[PDB]
């Protein structure tokens, strides 16, 4: 299993313009196209995304050129943020993947936010940081999501992938 594996279980693959959990507009394997409630805006998005009139529409490729800039996107996020990047360079690889799959949801500032879990996860007290992770609006809004992701943190392994 990988970071590509991991957010392409829990983002799936839709190749027509879908809202996603919060009702905001999105397309391929997670990728937000705009927080207006606007369709046409949401069309115009897509194909200045695509760089073609798409018609609401893109090919599998597409999706998947679009999912690798995000993820190399999220990634040099994390590197540049001064609250991320130490927590990312004192993680092993698997946990590591797990906090690029928080920013490529949430963004590299809604994650920056939790503070204490980060300190803890920088401590490396790991059943702790679950516990404290679990008290957030992004556990109760999307719990299965985000149970995978923190028992991600939690073992070190991808035993809540495996299945999947
Ligand atoms: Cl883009
Ligand atoms: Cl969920």
């Amino acid at each position: 299993m990988n970071i590509f594996e991991m957010l392409r279980i829990d983002e799936g693959l839709r190749l027509k313009i879908y809202k996603d959990t919060e009702g905001y507009y999105t397309i391929g394997i997670g990728h937000l196209l705009t927080k207006s409630p606007s369709l046409n805006a949401a069309k115009s998005e897509l194909d200045k995304a695509a760089g073609r009139n798409t018609n609401g529409v893109i090919t599998k490729d597409e999706a998947e050129k679009l999912f690798n800039q995000d993820v190399d996107a999220a990634v040099r996020g994390i590197l540049r943020n001064a609250k991320l990047k130490p927590v990312y360079d004192s993680l092993d690889a698997v946990r590591r993947a797990a906090l690029i799959n928080m920013v490529f949801q949430m963004g590299e500032t809604g994650v920056a936010g939790f503070t204490n879990s980060l300190r803890m996860l920088q401590q490396k007290r790991w059943d702790e940081a679950a516990v404290n992770l679990a008290k957030s609006r992004w556990y109760n809004q999307t719990p299965n999501r985000a149970k995978r992701v923190i028992t991600t943190f939690r073992t070190g392994t991808w035993d809540a992938y495996k299945n999947l």
